[PDB]
């Protein structure tokens, strides 16, 4: 109830299906604006806010609790219990993709179906998993977002988006800028931290992968990875366009995805 205000829950369009939109590290629910449109005439879409998005009131966020992504899973869950809702499909992006599969082993009641975005079950690579980032290399990039936040943000925004679209890196930079810089350094060790290889096939949900050409979080081995291990019927879609954000870099191709994944379940 009060996640309700905090969270910035918003809940639009109609429709007996359910559709819970997830936003990642350095967006906000904003980041789902233009493919909103291709999906509210057909679902009820609940969108809000992780507690680390700069859309939050940042005193909110307790660095104690949010240790790790089973606290960022109890939000969202009260959030649907609050509204009362018993059965969703959820679309995550990155943290919130691993998010989602959590929630999901939580209460298989409620969770349908899942589309991850820009999604992995661990970021760094370990012995014969390749997921994409060194511990040396996380290293700096800490202590880069220390030492000078807004210059790491500038230079990792472009990389993210990937492709050449300006108005993309402009929207991210907007909402990374937003970000405190220390609940920011925070977010990002929790994920680096996490492995959830190990519970992928508790996962009962059908579950879309959705993979673009090049991610610089998200090796290509990785969506078939997660459709050999997660324990529901899964499936990788493959939108013909790069980058980690294609919800800001290609929302119309992104859409039709959506809206086929999201037509039954």
């Amino acid at each position: 109830a009060k996640l309700l205000q905090i969270l910035n829950v918003r809940v639009v369009g109609s429709g007996e299906r359910v559709v819970v939109l997830s936003h990642g590290f350095g967006t906000d629910q904003s980041a789902w604006s233009r493919v909103l449109p291709y999906l509210t005439r057909d679902h009820r879409v609940v969108l809000y806010d992780l507690v680390c998005a700069g859309s939050v009131n940042p005193d909110h966020f307790d660095f104690r609790r949010y240790d790790n992504l089973d606290a960022y899973v109890d939000d969202l869950l009260a959030i649907l219990d609050a509204l009362r809702i018993p059965r969703c499909a959820f679309v995550g992006h990155s943290v919130s993709a691993m998010i989602g599969i959590l929630a999901s082993i939580r209460r298989p009641d409620l969770f349908a179906k899942l589309v991850l975005i820009g999604a992995s079950p661990r970021f760094l690579n370990d012995s014969d998993y390749h997921g994409g980032f060194e511990l040396e290399e996380i290293q700096q990039v800490f202590d880069a977002m220390g030492a000078n936040y807004s210059a790491w943000a500038t230079g990792y925004a472009p990389l993210a988006v990937g492709a050449d679209v300006p108005a993309a890196v402009q929207e991210f930079s907007r909402t990374l800028f937003n970000m405190r810089p220390d609940i920011s350094l925070h977010v990002c060790q929790t994920v680096f931290k996490t492995d959830l290889r190990g519970v992928l096939g508790m996962v009962r949900a059908p579950c879309v992968v959705v993979q673009t050409t090049r991610d610089v979080s998200v090796p290509a081995s990785v969506a078939a990875y997660l459709k050999a291990h997660l324990g529901g019927r899964t499936t990788v879609e493959f939108l013909q366009t790069e980058g980690h954000l294609p919800h800001l870099s290609a929302p119309s191709l992104l859409a039709q995805v959506l809206r086929r994944a999201l037509a039954r379940y």
